[PDB]
DNA sequence: AGGTAAAACGT
DNA sequence: AACGGTTTTACCT
């Protein structure tokens, strides 16, 4: 059984590419550091984030925004690593989205207990473009629902190297990550990373 | 009028 | 601890 209409999980798709992806996460973070963003309501997110590529997802007092500039450093986000772009392209093609051209990569870091409450990815103007989501390190429970918040949830363990792609009919589906369980991974030591690729511009 | 804020406590 | 209330409102454009 596939995940949803226009959605698929590619298990261990990024396993072989993982070590290089993690080196490149470190390189990106050396320029635009991980930070826990503050919601408009004034709460600090448990997930630490940074971005690469032309546009980066951020919180602001007025809401959420994709920006070409890191508001912390006041410099552009680091360029999207070739390893990121190549993996994303291969995953998108395998998932049935061969024309996907991302211009934005959000890098999430989960410490033990870190979560991402059920939400939609909707800050992007071109809804024809899919989401490519790459898991690295410690395993996490991914929630995948429907168009409405109360739509029944699928719960899927996402392990190191797993790639999830959604778009088309499932593009605006609610999804999230349950509080991360503590553990060890030889490549990340004590955390989970996630790479979320999007077309956020035109 | 529609979009977005909640990507964030009680049972 | 899975589910759902809150946005059951307050501001922008
Ligand atoms: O960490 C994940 O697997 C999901 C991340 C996510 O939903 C997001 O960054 O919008
Ligand atoms: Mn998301």
């Amino acid at each position: 059984e596939p995940l949803a209409a226009g959605a698929v999980i590619l298990r261990r798709f990024a396993f072989n590419a993982a070590e290089q992806l993690i080196r490149d996460i470190n390189d990106v973070a050396s320029q635009s550091p991980f930070r826990q963003m503050v919601t408009p309501g004034g709460y600090t997110m448990s997930v630490a984030m940074t971005n690469c590529g032309h546009l980066g997802w951020t919180t602001h007092r007025q809401g959420y925004l994709y920006s070409p500039i890191d508001p912390q450093t006041n410099k552009p986000w680091p360029a999207m690593p070739q390893s990121f772009h190549n993996l994303c392209q291969r995953a998108a093609t395998a998932a049935g989205y061969p024309d996907f051209q991302p211009d934005a990569c959000l890098i999430n870091r989960y410490a033990p207990g870190a979560k991402l409450c059920l939400h939609q990815d909707k800050d992007e103007p071109d809804l024809r473009a899919p989401i490519v989501s790459v898991s690295l390190g410690l395993p996490a429970i991914f929630q995948f629902g429907g168009l409405k918040r109360n739509d029944p949830l699928k719960r899927l363990l996402l392990e190191h190297g797993d790639v999830v792609v959604w778009g088309g009919e499932s593009r605006l589906f609610y999804h999230g990550i349950q509080p991360l369980k503590a553990g060890f991974h030889p490549l990340t030591i004590d955390c989970r990373y996630n790479l979320t690729f999007r077309q956020a511009g035109k």
